[PDB]
DNA sequence: TCAGTAAGCAGTCCGCG
DNA sequence: GCGGACTGCTTAC
């Protein structure tokens, strides 16, 4: 085995090192590592080590790593650079790992937990940690075992041990339904105490000392909580056994409007699932309750019980042990489909950094680019302070608000990184500015040749074209991982679609699902097999198919992240490589790019339609264009297509054999115009969309920038069984839109998109009738809720204070005193509903805490004067009005000449 | 919410004879 | 009532 490191901490003159040894065994040790920095020197001193810019450079060796950091403020003292990695645990990581790491999941050491803590006024502050631990539930990934820790002995009740066999019965038998596949697994372990159960968990701790930490919440709650309350009962030498190196900081966390406290346990890489699941998942939520995410995630049943969960050990420990043991299981099946660990490993060990700071692609990049130089024997600049300043983004066309029938939009392929590669944008690369011209004028391509020398951008940057950047090389190397990854989710999506046709057919037989590999197309023996199979066993296949699907949208879709925030990190001012020169010199290349080929796409159009100035391209933004493609299908016409499919494989081999290579054409111009290093402005068609054949649907609409919905049957090769509506910005989108309401406006865009007019206002009047039946969570609004003490004067509405925010203070007068009652937390998301004017509440609005019900202290009087029309106006009838005006069709029937006659 | 720009809509405040 | 200046929040890239 390749040695690989698990955590990396510097403490004082100490490096302490968690690590896999060569035989797989996890092994500790403490370096005195002797770190070097550098700095410029004369020409006619002979050195192996040059700056980024070619200057040659000498090497100093410290005796220690504060000797190393106070030469650094000594050479800020003098004004001169001090070269090199500053972060020394990374110089420490290269030095001891120079190659490409190869890590073993299996030797590392992933635990999950979760903490119950009783508490009869309010909520368990960790920074106070007054109240006991009476329940823990840790799994070991090395063990896969759940081990469980429960209080039978508290000041707020005595209760008998946790039954396994109760909590394996059905919740119909009176059982918790603890998972099958679990209950074999659990280790189950009652104490008389808290200071027995807390000085054994400390033991096992010690015995298995978690790598990755991770958990829901266990950054801001459980670790905080487990931390402080084990220093209050035992003292604070006794707290850091939390650490293998006895180590702990309190950290601030600071915010816009305030700040928190963690516990940074050095030797221990804490990933908070929650934290995971925000930045890496793609989606916003309207609560992160982790009862909310699994029901979103799983599809499975929210976790019930009767009162309080202050109440809940007491009335009924049984259950209060078993959820807090589902809870643990539910973080592992979240992580077993989106896998945002093994992501984390991944790009982490990618990097040599600790494994927690993934969340930082700044760290992340300054890392890759320092272990990528290191190899040259280069030597990487000094961060230096910069002051923020705004830059221009990418252009979106303007389109005009109107029904579209027929759609083909193209896109280029991972922009941003592209365009680094192409242009050759880095900061050892600049050769200099050329004279820029308004950007229309390099558009329509009438002003002057930038350079015969250089690569340009029409920002007046110019590179070197002799040899690759240092950014350009490593954003490479990342973008064909993405490019792998994401060629493994298209294959399974493209087999979950053979899959769903079969479905249609499914035999009368018992058998069972096929084994195969779904990151790869299906042969045509597993497809005649497949059509011989049961619903059973192709449901078990789709599911399977789905799951590889997600498994390569993680893969992809954060590598792609990662490399568009290196397009972003160089126009942030704490990255060591921060230019926007070179920030601008992409942003503005893009602006160019887009409408340079929306001239061609609109030119060579023409040109085959035999007509001029007619506007075929609608819409654009950043590195999108959609066409409009009527006129492609009127000139075969309608009545020639036998279905739906024909005009869409009609649209295909237009977009492949006749647009493609008319684009490819505009942008090796473009590449030649600009003088670039590498053509790789790749745009391919993206999506193909319109009414179904013979259908009154009208295909899609814009309603403005960053505004549409279209009826797509064909996206990026994916033939979909069935019409699949892509609707981007709408109020279907907004997590601040209700949920009811996000239902009823995607069936009225369905309805117009496929069916037309009519079927569109046969829906409305039946919404509009009886949405007052809807359950008051699923029609209130959602807001996130900051500076909430800022507008809260005396209990009551500030100036200019925001509708979500008067609901909060609406709720927190009406709660008051209240200890119990649940408390709208700064930063979080609120429930919002209008109420009627003379109701008790004072006020036009009452919020609550999104995810949960309002508390029954309240909850019968908002039912009452809550108001459904001010509700349905607002949420569901304006922005259908919205969507209907900008397609010129009517929500409500008009009155014609016909109602006139016969009854 | 510790960890790039563009740009939409809700709502406040208040003008607009 | 609509719109402009503004805050706040949320998307699309
Ligand atoms: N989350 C983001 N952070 C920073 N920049 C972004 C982000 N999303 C998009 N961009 C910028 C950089 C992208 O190259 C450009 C176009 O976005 P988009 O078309 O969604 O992805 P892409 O072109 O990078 O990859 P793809 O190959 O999937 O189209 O907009
Ligand atoms: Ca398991
Ligand atoms: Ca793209
Ligand atoms: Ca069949
Ligand atoms: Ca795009």
């Amino acid at each position: 085995m390749k040695e690989f490191y698990l955590t990396v901490e510097q403490i004082g003159d100490s490096i302490f090192e968690r690590y896999i040894d060569s035989n797989g065994r996890e092994r500790t040790r403490e370096v005195e590592y002797k770190p070097s920095l550098f700095a410029h020197c004369p020409e006619s001193q002979a050195t192996k080590y040059f700056d980024i810019y070619g200057k040659p450079c000498t090497r100093k060796l410290f005796a220690n790593m504060r000797d190393a950091s106070q030469w650094i403020k000594r050479m800020e003292d003098i004004g001169l650079e001090a070269l090199g990695m500053d972060d020394f645990k990374l110089a420490y990581l290269s030095d001891t790992y120079n190659y490409e790491i190869k890590y073993d999941h299996t030797k590392i050491r992933v635990a999950n937990f979760d903490i119950e803590v009783t508490s009869p006024d309010g909520f368990p502050e960790p920074s106070q940690a007054k109240h006991p631990i009476d329940a823990i539930t840790h799994y070991d990934s090395i063990d896969d075992r759940f081990y469980v820790f429960d209080l039978l002995n508290s000041p707020y009740g005595n209760v008998e041990e946790w039954s396994i066999e109760i909590a394996a019965k059905l919740q119909e038998q009176g059982g918790d339904e603890v998972p099958s596949e679990i209950i074999d697994k659990i280790i189950y372990m009652p104490f008389d105490n808290e200071k027995e159960l807390l000085m054994e968990y400390l033991n096992f701790w010690q015995q298995k000392t978690p790598v990755i930490l991770t958990g829901w919440n266990v950054e801001s709650f459980a670790i905080p909580y487990v931390y402080n309350r084990i220093k209050n009962i035992f003292g604070e030498s006794t707290a850091k056994r939390l650490s293998p190196h006895r180590k702990t900081r309190v950290k601030v966390i600071e915010n816009m409007y305030g700040s928190r406290e963690i516990i940074t346990l050095f030797g221990i890489s804490v990933l908070d699932y929650i934290d995971l699941y925000k930045k890496f998942s793609f989606t916003n939520q309207p609560s992160y309750s982790l009862d909310y995410i699994s029901e979103f995630e799983l599809n499975v049943g929210k976790l019930k019980y009767d009162g309080p969960i202050s109440k809940l050990r007491e009335s009924n420990h049984q259950r209060y042990i078993s959820y807090n043991i589902i809870a643990v299981y539910r973080v592992l099946q979240i992580d077993a489909k989106r896998q945002f660990i093994n992501l984390s490993l991944d790009m982490g060990y990618y990097a040599k950094i600790q494994i927690q700071s993934v969340f930082s692609p700044i760290k992340t990049w300054d890392a890759i680019i320092f272990n990528s130089l290191k190899e040259q024997n280069k030597v990487i600049p000094q961060g230096r302070s910069h002051p923020v300043q705004p830059y221009p983004g990418a252009f979106v066309k303007e389109p005009i608000p109107n029904r579209y029938k027929y759609v083909m939009s193209f896109d280029l392929t991972s922009l941003y990184p592209s365009i680094i590669r192409q242009v050759n944008i880095s900061p050892e690369t600049i050769a200099g500015t050329f004279k820029v011209a308004p950007l229309h004028d390099y558009i329509n391509a009438v002003a002057e040749r930038p350079s015969d020398v250089y690569s340009c951008s029409p920002n007046g940057m110019m590179y070197y074209k002799d040899r690759d950047g240092v950014v350009p090389t490593e954003i490479t190397k990342v973008f064909n991982q993405r490019k792998e990854h994401k060629g493994y989710m298209l294959a399974a999506q493209r087999n979950g679609e053979i899959i769903k046709e079969a479905l249609h057919n499914p035999n009368l037989s018992v058998d069972e699902p096929l084994d195969v590999d779904y990151r790869f197309d299906f042969s045509d023996e597993i497809k005649e097999k497949i059509k011989k199979l049961s619903a059973k066993s192709l449901n078990e296949m789709l599911f399977r198919a789905q799951r590889t699907e997600v498994a390569g949208m993680t893969a992809q879709i954060n590598r792609k992240l990662l490399i568009n925030s290196l397009a972003g990190a160089l126009g942030n001012v704490w990255f060591r490589y921060y230019d926007l020169r070179n920030a601008t010199a992409i942003t503005t290349f893009g602006q160019m790019a887009l409408q340079w080929i929306e001239r061609k796409v609109n030119e060579y159009l023409n040109e085959v339609c035999g007509t001029e100035g007619e506007a075929f391209v609608l819409y654009g933004d950043t590195d999108s264009i959609y066409v409009s493609a009527d006129k492609i299908i009127d000139k075969v016409g309608e009545s020639k297509f036998r279905d739906t499919n024909h005009w869409v494989d009609f649209l295909d081999k237009f977009a492949r054999e006749r647009m493609e290579p008319a684009i490819d054409r505009g942008f090796r111009e473009m590449c030649e115009y600009m003088n670039n290093k590498q053509h790789l402005m790749f745009m391919d068609r993206e999506a193909i969309a319109g009414p179904p054949l013979g259908s009154k649907g009208i295909g899609g609409f814009w309603t403005g920038k960053k505004r549409y919905a279209l009826n797509v049957w064909d996206m990026e090769g994916t033939r979909y069984a069935e019409p699949k509506l892509k609707i981007m910005g709408l109020e279907t989108q907004k997590s601040s839109t209700p949920k009811a309401v996000q239902k009823a406006l995607k069936e009225c865009i369905r309805r117009m998109l496929q069916e037309g007019e009519e079927s569109l206002q046969e829906y409305f009047k039946e919404f509009e009738k009886e949405f007052r039946q809807l359950n008051y969570i699923s029609i209130a609004s959602v807001s996130s809720a900051n500076n909430i003490a800022k507008y809260d004067v005396g209990g009551f509405p500030g100036p200019k204070c925001p509708f979500h925010i008067r609901g909060i203070l609406t709720y927190n007068r009406a709660i008051k005193g209240n200890i119990d009652a649940p408390q709208v937390v700064e930063g979080e998301k609120v429930y919002v509903l209008p109420l009627r004017e003379g109701n008790p509440f004072g006020d036009k609005c009452i919020a609550w805490p999104s995810g949960t019900e309002i508390t029954d202290l309240i909850k019968d009087d908002v039912l009452h004067w809550m108001d459904y029309t001010v509700l349905l106006e607002k949420t569901f009838i304006k922005p259908l009005e919205g969507f209907t005006s900008a397609a010129k069709l009517d929500y409500e029937k008009k009155a014609s000449l016909f109602d006139m006659f016969d009854f």
